[PDB]
């Protein structure tokens, strides 16, 4: 039941579900935020584009 | 059974949940509490706000 | 099985409950009354319209709305 | 399986249980403490009244 | 499965389980440890008494 | 599952099980960890008794 | 749903007692200890004799 | 349902000893059990001079 | 249900899902991946110059 | 779901699994075994110079 | 549902999956992170590594 927050620092950041093809993807502009939850549908989450990342486990950029 | 707290910082926020399900529009200082539902696996926020959840706080920015 | 607190901090403050779909059971608030709200399966979301202190989990947040 | 303390600072407190009409009132007198749980019918609890309440989210005061 | 701890501070102090009603007297320098139930949604304490539970301490009065 | 500490402070200290179904009488000094069951709601302590709980230590008088 | 009790004998002769009738007794000698957990079937446990126990709720001594 | 105490033997022939509701395992020093509750086993008795380890601290017995 | 954090410090880092070896997924320098274990993944290996974020802590790996 | 993180000392440390029934596994100096508590498996000796990693601290098998 | 992340520290790391099992070979400066499933009790590490685990730290120092 864990999450991830993640504020996009560009527009047209890349927020990809995963499954084995590459199957939701969904595009955020400059400052808007997702709240992105793991679903069983949903293994793995890509995130391509410069955006500012929260987990539990901590902050982290990507600089996609 | 986790939930996130948007505080909207300008009129006409949105914020989005996604399964193409639901839209909810904020008004400057309104105050939603969103729960993540089955039906509900993420939740975009459109609009400058601040947002609190289990990771902290965050600012959404409006362009 | 989570909660928030409010507290109004005007009159007719509005704390809307949301469904799984749109603006359902409102509850109006006086100025001092204080409300526990619990999440229940009916209801996904809660908006708060008016001057409140809320109280959750995250922390505290005041309302400054319509 | 949380619950909220309330304890009435003057007479004629007035512990609101909701479903969703007036479902459960219960009055307090000044000094009376009430430890309220949330059940399965019981979606919110309003105080109407000055009492001091005490939740997992800390404290507050109700001002009648 | 939370509980609270209730000192009674005077004698008959009353502690009101939850219309509902199961009542138990307690005297003076008494302690009841009292869980709550399925049947037992509130518990209200009438009487002079200290009062501990998961969110902290507090006093009844009278 | 949880549980409460009970030492007797006096001869003849009573830990009274509830819903007086279940009696038991503790001398001074022993000890008695109290679980609560699904058939015991509350716990009543009579007598000078040491007590802990996960809420603290209290003092029965 | 599965708690312990740490109790070391201070002396010989100490009694450990499982509770439901006055189920289960076991003798303790100075020096061994002994770790209890709760079953089902006990709901109490009783130690009479000099002994040292540890709990969840911290220490305490057991007086004769 | 699953929490574990470690034991490690001061001398020989410590006796760790399960009991059941309502099993014996010798150790020589210096050797080191790892024992966990099952639902045979309800309580664990140590005869002889060990160093114990529990969720409760640690604690000495004194065979 | 936990998860792992991964950001590239390179092109062309390999992050493979273990059953054999199943699942094969390349990123590029600065994508980030958050991996979840699967009932199908039992173990994650990374391959190339990344920055991994686990429950225990941060961990480079060295390509 | 409790394991134990054994590091040998000494070649030739002895894990032993028991329930009754012993599941022996041998360490040489060096190795490290990540050993996790099954149903199968009640209690874990381990016997030989090694240092010991648990939920409640450390602690060192003495040979 | 817990893990182990295991960094190689030389070439030729065997990361052994136990229930002399699954064997896996991890390469210097390649990152495992293997989670115990049903199939899988113990885990043993030969060669030089750095290991994390709910537990702490702790290098192996191998074959």
């Amino acid at each position: 039941s864990d999450f991830v927050v993640i504020k996009a620092l560009e527009d047209g950041v890349n927020v990809i579900g995963l499954t084995t093809r590459f199957h939701h993807s969904e595009k955020l502009d400059k400052g808007e935020v997702l709240i992105a939850q793991f679903t069983e549908h949903t293994s793995a989450i890509k995130v391509r584009g410069k955006a500012y990342i929260q987990t539990r486990h901590g902050v982290i950029e990507s600089e996609g």
